C-alpha cells in the first residue's frame, strides 16, 4: 500500500472496548460481520419512513444525546492527544447516557467513534497517533437509544491551523448549512446536492462523490441515499417526518478517494486536506428540525 500523504495508522490499537450487558444493542452489535438483519432486509428499497410522533420522540432524546457526546469530544481537541484517547472517552460518554456507540462493530468497525485527520476523508479509526498542531480532526459521533440512532460530526481545529485550512472548514460547514436552509417538505433530495457544490467549487474545493448523506431512524443508514454533488440522481421527495443526514465531505484538491487496507479509512488519492460536518435532520412542515444542534451555543465548535 502506497499512503496518499504524510498519515499512517499508529498500530497496535488498544483491545476492543466492552459494552456493559445492561445497554441496549442494536442487531449488527453481536453480529460476527457486524451485519445489520434489518438495514440488509431493506438494502436497494427506495421507500422512506414517515416517522410516528413516538419515532420522533426517540429521535429527538438520540440525537442530542449524541450532540452531547461530541461536546465531551470537542473539549479534549488539543495538540498531543491521541484520537484513541478521545474515542476511550466517547465510549464512556456513551455508556454514561446509557447508550450503545452505533458505530462499534458496525460492519466490524472497531472503536464507537471516527476520528479523521487532515487527508482521512471520513471513517478514520481511532489510533495512537498524537494530534499535532495544525491538523484538522472531524470526529463523528453516533448514538444508538431505545431502537433509534443519531448521528453527527464536525471538524475541529488543532490549536493554530492555516489560512487554507480555515478556508476549507468555513466553507465546508457552510455548505451544509446551506442545504439545511433549503431543507423543507417538496424538495428534492437531489437539489441538496446542487446547493453544496455550487459553493464548494466557487471557493475553489471540490466534493467527494462516493459517500451520502442518507436517512437515519431505527436504522444506522437506509433510504433516501443523499450524494453532496451536483447533478445526482437521488430519488424521493422531501416530506414532513422524513429524517435524514447531510454531510458533504469537501476536499482542498480533488475529490478522488481511495480506502486504507484497514478497510474503512477513506482519503484523498492526492493527499490533500478534507473536511466535514454532518447533522441528523427532521423535515417539519414549515422546514426542518436540526435533531442533532449544538444547544449551548449558536456555532460550531472550530468559531467558537
Ligand atoms: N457515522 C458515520 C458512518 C457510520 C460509521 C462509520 C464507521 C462505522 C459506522 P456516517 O454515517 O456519517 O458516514
Ligand atoms: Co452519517
Ligand atoms: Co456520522
Ligand atoms: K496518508
Amino acid at each position: 500500500y502506497r499512503y496518499t500523504g504524510k498519515l499512517r495508522p499508529h498500530y497496535p490499537l488498544m483491545p476492543t472496548r466492552p459494552v456493559p450487558s445492561y445497554i441496549q444493542r442494536p442487531d449488527y452489535a453481536d453480529h460476527p460481520l457486524g451485519m445489520s438483519e434489518s438495514e440488509q432486509a431493506l438494502k436497494g428499497t427506495s421507500q422512506i419512513k414517515l416517522l410516528s410522533s413516538e419515532d420522533i420522540e426517540g429521535m429527538r432524546l438520540v440525537c442530542r444525546l449524541a450532540r452531547e457526546v461530541l461536546d465531551v469530544a470537542a473539549g479534549m481537541i488539543k495538540p498531543g492527544v491521541t484520537t484513541e484517547e478521545i474515542d476511550h472517552a466517547v465510549h464512556l460518554a456513551c455508556i454514561a447516557r446509557n447508550c450503545y456507540p452505533s458505530p462499534l462493530n458496525y460492519y466490524n468497525f472497531p472503536k464507537s467513534c471516527c476520528t479523521s485527520v487532515n487527508e482521512v476523508i471520513c471513517h478514520g479509526i481511532p489510533d495512537r497517533r498524537p494530534l499535532q498542531e495544525g491538523d484538522i480532526v472531524n470526529v463523528d459521533i453516533t448514538l444508538y437509544r431505545n431502537g433509534y440512532h443519531g448521528d453527527l460530526n464536525e471538524t475541529f481545529f488543532v490549536g493554530e491551523v492555516d489560512d487554507g485550512a480555515r478556508k476549507l472548514v468555513q466553507t465546508t460547514y457552510e455548505c451544509l448549512m446551506q442545504a439545511i436552509d433549503a431543507v423543507k417538505p417538496g424538495v428534492r433530495y437531489r437539489e441538496l446536492g446542487n446547493i453544496i457544490q455550487k459553493h464548494a467549487q466557487a471557493n475553489g474545493f471540490s466534493v467527494v462523490r462516493s459517500y451520502c448523506g442518507h436517512g437515519i431512524h431505527k436504522l444506522f443508514h437506509t433510504a433516501p441515499n443523499v450524494p453532496h454533488y451536483a447533478k445526482n440522481k437521488a430519488v424521493g421527495v422531501m416530506k414532513s417526518g422524513h429524517v435524514f443526514t447531510i454531510e458533504p465531505m469537501i476536499c482542498e484538491g480533488g475529490w478522488q478517494d481511495e480506502t486504507w487496507p484497514d478497510g474503512w479509512t477513506a482519503v484523498t488519492r492526492d493527499g490533500k486536506r478534507s473536511a466535514q460536518f454532518e447533522h441528523t435532520l427532521l423535515v417539519t412542515d414549515t422546514g426542518c428540525e436540526i435533531l442533532t444542534r449544538r444547544l449551548d451555543s449558536a456555532r460550531p465548535h472550530f468559531m467558537s
